[PDB]
């Protein structure tokens, strides 16, 4: 898929809005219910970062490494987008839209607050469908594990996605407003892990479902 | 001091360069004169933050929340900086030079691993002296408190330090790369804040002490 | 207002009646009114403690050391009193009156054993109004913050509320009973803050909302 | 020994000082000669509480209830006695005098600053050694355990100690000063105990090994 | 009751099933019903152990001892049992059965998981009644507490206890296999153990309330 | 390699005794040197599992659940075995033999004491080298990993090694005395990896080494 890299722009910007994740849906909800949200958010942030352009070109320790260290920063992601379009409230599935007191009574403690601070960020800005797909995908060429063995290949895949975004805002301050809220991402999605870490639902540590996906679909 | 928003870049740039704190000096070293160093840090970060063009301009208590969210993300960032012209090691001061062991060793636990890791993506870059100051007060202006009133205000001071950023680099890729550098410094800076915050080195809160420097110079 | 400390204590003890925060409702209660509570608790605390004797002549960063390491045996001691004529429950509010298993159902874990020892020892001696104000003023003046440059001055103002509430009881043991009770206002109090430290409510440090709150004030 | 409480405090007062645990050497000491003065430490602590007049005349799990409470308090309060003449060290033991450098360094954290801001407290004083052993077993008299059962004996041998406390002073505001001392004492002792629960020196949590020499002194 | 050792296995084994805990009812319960459960499972599990062929041989120290290392060991392994004609549920008393949505809800956090995997594992075996009773005895002869002053007595209890099992699967695979659920079983009461710290129910820590339990039965 | 379970045990006594790791020196050592060491433990003990008779046959993520849960075990049961012909001292290399003061000052908390109680448990058996490498494979396969698939296939694998003991002992009491230590090696092996996952040397989480090493040899 790095011909897309090669080509113009408009055909990967449209690559990525076809390998999103398809909308999930929860059916206030038991937590049974909440963690089968959970394990297919796992396995649907794995299938799309095989579908980025460059991230099956790095070797698969490099491709956990890299997802292990961003996996929830797309997801949270994910999560600001849909919830643009609301106030005050967060989309955390297609039929799930909880306010602080619903985010915090469906047991997610203060992690609202956090991820209502990162969509006013994001809303104040007026975010577009194809730059959040470009900010998305750059976000994971953007990690910073310190279990990556091939430094460069990281590096040049997110130069790549840099460039792209560039390419797209082109045909300046734009691109850099954009990459400004980055930190926050960060920051908020090490937050949500740091919870689930500490609730280790049903006896299971987010890091080791991840590892057992991403050797399934790897 | 806006009026060096309102002008040529350079005369910013070199305001910037002008109001670096003065090079600090630790003289293995006793942890009563580690706790000395770290006292003269704060206070440093304060007096140079409020001669940051813009900053002074916010309320007092916006003032406060900004450099709370952010100051050690000021800090780490002079450490990393001096510390380009090194290998595997940090200039936690003009004497002080420590590697992971000596890190370790001078109590800083972990910490020596995550600051080189954001070096090492510093210098991945030729981070230049006169791109070092304009990331360092674009950080400072990137705060995401949840303790902010005027966040309109906020923005501005950023917007103008990103577009500072932008007019130095064109007297395209430059300017985001180094935003890119951002998501980590934030990550790095909350890891040394916690460390100390668990020390809490002679029963002093960091927040604590922050907060009452900040209120004499102000 | 050191004119109180000058004359008879009959005035400084009605005074400290006429300063007492106005009485607070809640509106079980949903955790957005009980986060509404705990932000007035705060506001009151200080216009309060600025309304005592002699606080005002300690400078700022001494009055905000102070406050810091009281404030909520300030608040404790408060629901404690309101509680005195109850059994087995504890008056957090006017219209807010919780056992054992409603404290803990509201969101406050296992302080309500706590807060009810420190009732049950005040209730052993039926506290008095009067009292009450008296021991609530000492025990503001009676910090022992590590942030305290004047000490000195610090140790006049709790000598002075110590005489006030000896003068009080002169017109030897009625007043010691009353002081050996703050050693367990002080862990109680410990324990409530180190609860809402935990809590994070809403992404806010307590500290750095009471440092934001005095900032208003002072 | 309730005898004591009906005659003249002069016998009582020379009883306690009689009664004094003797003087503990340590022998910059390696950790296993730190955890056997510990070990001592305890063990004196429970022989002089069984020579408090009024202590014995619980029931055997008030007696533990009571000393699990406060041992620490105890403890604490001997070392800062024997600190008063001396300025920023305490006297740890007959052979080992540290400073918060040395304290630190020997492995108790950020406790030196806590011990040292008790030992001001005390200093500012002027607390005389007769007076010292009347405030420690007062200490002991006003704990606050949740586990007692006979409340009403607790608070009897309390009154007792407070009033042979007035009684020395006797023979208005001098009692009180050095209750006020006491809230900071139960801080500090929670400080310390704290730290050894981390520690968990030698596989063995504090509480467990108190009750185990409690269990063959009763 | 040594002469149970003496005689065949048959008389033990009954012994054992007459020795065995009144079966207890809860009467979605409230907390403070959940509490007066969690005393009555400690009362009973003390009265049970001296009914142990050789535990009242060991010196009260090491019984002690002794019991803090395997309470929640045979409490955890009595639930276990009363389970296992259940399916993904966990008898916590006769009238309260809960699948790990009700654990949670009733406040075990995740428990409810690491006690059915214990259920699970002895489901697996079809365990009896016969070896349920020598597993329970053998689980508490088998502590690794650190405070045991005569191990050779401790020894000496566990090696009768595995020849009674051993004695009765003989009137070889079969005694293994239950072994070897053991150090699952540990584990899973670690982790209740853990779990009732971190609540501190009603201000109280279990070893605290164990201790005073077990001197008013010894 | 599991024509080894249908043949005489001698013949899988000798291949465990082959397929033992390369004896391992560190060479007071500096931080970087035991860094050194544990990742070289790491892959050893991967490349070890890989030589179990069974395990092989296992689905790549049953390998890697039983291996994330049994791995420090193997490595803790190597260190105790090394230091039963040793006193109150622990072998963790060739050329580090460690007290308990050593332990602790080599940066190893109280594993020391953990570790130790281990030891003297199989130094009260005699526990031989053939003995020590069918345990130690027993212990890789009673693995009770929440991740595993194939419970059945785990279950086959374990009673076959348990079945292989049985044999081994058969050419009664001896082959449980063995089993009744696997609770403590669960217990002490879980207090090293939650050291070391607070330790987190380097920034790395143990389990996210292992699942990388585990990659590569699979
Ligand atoms: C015990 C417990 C189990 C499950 C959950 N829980 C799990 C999810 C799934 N989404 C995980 C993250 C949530 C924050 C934004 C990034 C993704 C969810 C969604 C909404 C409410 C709860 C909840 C929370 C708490
Ligand atoms: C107990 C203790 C006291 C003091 C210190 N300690 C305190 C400082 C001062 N600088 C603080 C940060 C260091 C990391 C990069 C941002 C600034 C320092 C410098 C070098 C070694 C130690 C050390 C560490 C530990
Ligand atoms: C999540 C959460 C949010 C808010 C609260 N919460 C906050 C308050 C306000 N009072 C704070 C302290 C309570 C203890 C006594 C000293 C003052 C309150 C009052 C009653 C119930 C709950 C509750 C608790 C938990
Ligand atoms: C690992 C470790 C073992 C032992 C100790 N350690 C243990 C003691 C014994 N005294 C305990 C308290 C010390 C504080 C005041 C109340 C009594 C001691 C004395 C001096 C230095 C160290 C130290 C500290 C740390
Ligand atoms: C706050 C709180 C109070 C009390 C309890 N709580 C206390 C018990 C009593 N049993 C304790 C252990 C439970 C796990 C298996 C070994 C015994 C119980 C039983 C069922 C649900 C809850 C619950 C849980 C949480
Ligand atoms: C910071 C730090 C780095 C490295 C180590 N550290 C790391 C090792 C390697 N072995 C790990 C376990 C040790 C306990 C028994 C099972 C294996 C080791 C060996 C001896 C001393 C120290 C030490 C400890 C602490």
């Amino acid at each position: 898929l790095e011909v897309l890299f090669q080509g113009p722009v408009n055909a990967l910007v449209s690559h990525l809005l076809v390998v999103e994740p398809e909308k999930l849906y929860a059916m206030l909800p038991a937590v049974a219910t909440l963690s089968d949200l959970f394990d297919r958010e796992i396995v649907v942030t794995i299938s799309w970062a095989k579908s980025i352009p460059g991230f099956s070109s790095l070797s698969l320790s490099d491709q956990m490494s890299v997802l292990q260290s961003v996996w929830m920063e797309v997801l949270v992601l994910g999560v600001a987008q849909r919830s643009l379009p609301l106030q005050d409230e967060l989309a955390f599935a297609e039929d799930l839209v909880l306010d602080e007191e619903g985010a915090r009574a469906a047991g997610l403690g203060e992690l609202g607050a956090a991820l209502l601070q990162l969509v006013r960020r994001l809303q104040a800005l007026r975010l577009e469908r194809e730059e959040y797909v470009l900010l998305k995908a750059l976000a994971l060429a953007n990690s910073d594990s310190v279990h990556i063995e091939d430094a460069e290949a990281v590096e040049q895949l997110r130069e790549a996605l840099h460039e792209a975004l560039l390419e797209y805002e082109a045909g300046r301050r734009r691109a850099g407003r954009l990459l400004l809220t980055l930190p926050l991402l960060r920051q908020t999605a090490g937050k949500v892990l740091a919870h689930f870490y500490g609730v280790k639902l049903e006896g299971k540590v987010p890091m080791h479902k991840l590892f057992l996906e991403m050797l399934e679909a790897m």
